[PDB]
């Protein structure tokens, strides 16, 4: 079934020890976020670069890692109800805390973790270069040669364009109708690796570490080892979704060139783009594409989608 | 009588290459603003640095100027009526268009220009340090050492602290009493040079080049030298204002030290750390603190503000 | 069906300038380009080197890269009637001129533009190597393995030889049969990506800015942001075909090895050595062999011809 | 059938004298080896690092070769019945001595060998990517599309965690039954190559040069040209197996993310994580991972193992 998605967003210094932590403190985050039943898996990126769309953001390029001062993480959880996502922080919250604030001396803004409901998923199981033989091999045994999948390789091995819209209040549904029909024609471009509709339906407080007055100082003051009180958040998830409406248009493609080209095709085709353009005519807000590398995952969670 | 404020936001490049485009554009630009008559002037930021607060942010820190890869501009408009700026974009739009465009070749994200209301200014007329002693005489030739300001220096020679917040719906007016009683008792602090709440009344479409389809098209299509259709924006300003609201508490200080400690008289100076807690408690996000140098202004907007 | 091919051709100084350039305005023209709807794709090549035949051309080598002080880039534009690419350069004139003049620092020769029927095709849908499970699941669903198509990958990661021919007047009938049978035969070749036939039917004067006296005046003078008169061609299209009839044999390659020893395999295997003899008996000029790079394109091109 | 399997452990000097008599006299072992009808096979394997779990080995990594002083060798061969080791190593004597002794100059501690029996196995044959299209055509002429594995490429070019384990006595079923359980669910995992587990039967003393005071001697006086009594040995193979009983767990992987998130997914999928957990309650020692690169190899031992 579709999972809810919480995405934990920070922005941090682009330097060794970052990546250091990464190694470290990663992993044990995802071990105690597994802590909870309904969690069903991960899929963590680095922003590598921006979309120049020709040269609109003519500063920018698909891949500024080696020039940039920062680097944004965007860390997908997977949850089969989003409030299992807020038990989990909340049960785990003495590891979880301790363990997030170990970051701090990296970060520059964050971290921000809105909560999204999936309207829209075209997204295969991933599997490695490796895999594709018994995977063919036992969809034809089962006579379901349809289910082969294209081969989206896990671990660093894709890449990912993650587009920000806001959409006009009162222009939702025909963005969601429009967004869907683009999406189901862009499946015809070369290496697209799969595509899904993200709606926000509010933020996390306390995956934010936004609390009132008491948590606030407690978070200030902090030597790392000791809790701010997790029930000091003021607002409920849905108290504090956007309007004007966000979504997120996350594609999945073979490379950066396939991307660039591909996304690229609902400008080029003059088909898709007419069926586009009633996306674009809904927008307070983008498109804005971040280029993003899906580093570390658990690939489970799109075996839990495509149940 | 109180402005309305449009600020234009945007990231570039941080290289020798974005100030000289800001040196030759950025005049031009105001002085196509000035063309229209509701308007009252400017003041032009580029951000230097974050507020680490302690280490909550401790990869920041308040001039990250020599290390960044990236320049944030925050230009404020102020002026009679936030229609008369939506007139003045539209009258203006060949000259703006194009002179905006050129910036193409440096940006990374934006612009993006939402537009405020200001609902609490204690903001002096800038004066140059030459100018105090003519300052002082005239103020007690008229009965009035009262308006004596502080000397708030133009032109680089101050800093700006730029706390972003949004708000919990429904807590609009706690935030806003709040948020008026802290600013009243910071004025205390050395080194304050004045502040102002803005408050978020919607976002130009044209200013944040956000169209529909049509000039969308047009945008990225451009060669530099024709208008996107300036009808072609879908929405209103108030259309795009954000729920949950947002604010920006601008405070003005002498340097970055008394903005430092002054900025932290709210959470060490007990009586008013007190106070400070009823608008901590309202908060969705923030409070999210920019250093900012305003290098480029028209002072001349205080004087219509002081009025 | 079958489009017709326009191919924009041009020399340039070879330096980063130039691929710089190509980056910002390549993506603009082709976003212009897509706004007409007999507009059914593009593949877009630079020259990366001679075909030296032995020492025929012994200074000479497939890749020039690295010593080149030019680079020449062949444009194809594909439309469902040549009527089309002539329409939509005349509708988007103001665009297109301003968007192709810019590229006038960096230019040697042209642009020149012949348009072209596509006498015989044998070219497959590009497919990324992430794509063919799903292609081969799809077909063999379908029951169509006769249709899965070897892996031919776009936007650079393949190379196309291009060969110009020129032919004696009344050989044409005899020059079509033959190459068509060699092509045929050619297809055997290890690592053979497809194969097409480009018969020359005029010269767009437009696409080549080649105006009469007023618009040469014109093209000459410019600022960079003024139309010559588009109506200032003094010749159709057909009216600038060539005689000795000209064609283009486009056939695309693995990579440069198979293409070097494929092509060979007209003067290496006997049996297709006599076939390809009927081919040279009937040329004024040729083969001349370029090989190219297909960096840039909108594959979808295939989808129409093979429709 | 399933083999026995004796795995022959030493730790050597990290330098390039020892990697060549690797490559001299390491065939020269193997080919002696093979003169026993009852030898089927054989994987040698360098340690490349370890795998650090989070920061629980934090001075580790799964790449250590270039910062490391020392090689750990471990060297599999398999045998229809175990004492065919036994008997090969007696049998040949004269030349394994004077071979393995020749490393003499490199080791820094063993050789030790541990002899095991196999309890599990789920292991594919070896193919290269060039032997997967026969392997596919035969299995579907076959009609046994099931029968088409994974491809587990050859020498050096896939990686293994060799997982230890010792455990409590008396709860050898309870281990060896969540293993499999665990092992049948990991297969799911992207790049997963397969996986056994091996159950210690006992040690080689002849295979571990251990011998009684007189083979010692032997050893320690040899010029490099004269046996130790092989008959000095003191003890049969059960006489030295271990309680703590102990187990390797050994599972293959495309490449090392494939490895470190797979075997995650043991601690990352709540559903897995559950039986597994009922594996680490039994343990006295472990899991301790090593990552090691099979680079030598007899891949006919898969085919006795799949008869
Ligand atoms: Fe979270
Ligand atoms: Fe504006
Ligand atoms: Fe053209
Ligand atoms: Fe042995």
């Amino acid at each position: 079934p579709k999972p809810y998605v919480a995405i934990n967003m920070a922005e941090l210094k682009n330097e060794p020890k970052t990546f250091e932590m990464f190694a470290s403190v990663g992993p044990k985050v995802c071990m105690v976020t597994a802590r909870h039943p309904g969690f069903v898996g991960f899929q963590n990126h680095i922003q590598i670069g921006i979309l120049p769309f020709g040269n609109r953001y003519g500063g920018a390029k698909m891949d500024m890692t080696k020039e940039s001062s920062t680097v944004r993480v965007l860390q997908y959880t997977f949850w089969k109800d989003w409030k299992d996502h807020e038990e989990m922080h909340r049960q785990n919250w003495s590891y979880l805390f301790r363990l997030c604030y170990s970051c701090a001396s990296q970060m520059i803004w964050g971290p921000w973790e809105p909560i999204y409901e999936i309207i829209y998923a075209n997204m295969p199981i991933n599997t490695e270069m490796t895999d594709f033989t018994a995977v063919v091999g036992k969809k034809f045994a089962e006579g379901k040669p349809l289910d082969i999948p294209v081969i989206s390789q896990p671990y660093g091995k894709r890449v990912v364009a993650f587009a920000e819209h806001s959409v006009i209040p009162g222009k939702e549904k025909q963005f969601e109708d429009a967004i869907v029909r683009t999406l189901e024609m862009l499946k015809k471009a070369p290496g697209f690796l799969g595509a899904m509709v993200l709606k926000e339906i509010g933020v996390s407080g306390i995956g934010s570490m936004q609390f009132g007055a008491k948590g606030f100082h407690q978070v200030l003051e902090n030597p790392g080892s000791l809790e701010p009180d997790p029930n000091n958040v003021m607002y409920s998830v849905p108290e504090a979704k956007n309007t004007p409406q966000q979504y997120i248009v996350h594609v999945e493609w073979a490379n950066t060139d396939a991307l660039m080209f591909g996304m690229g095709r609902v400008l080029l085709y003059p088909e898709l783009r007419q069926v586009h353009d009633e996306v674009l005519d809904t927008l307070v807000y983008g498109p804005y594409i971040r280029i993003l590398n899906p580093m570390m995952e658990g690939t489970f969670w799109r075996e839990y989608l495509n149940e």
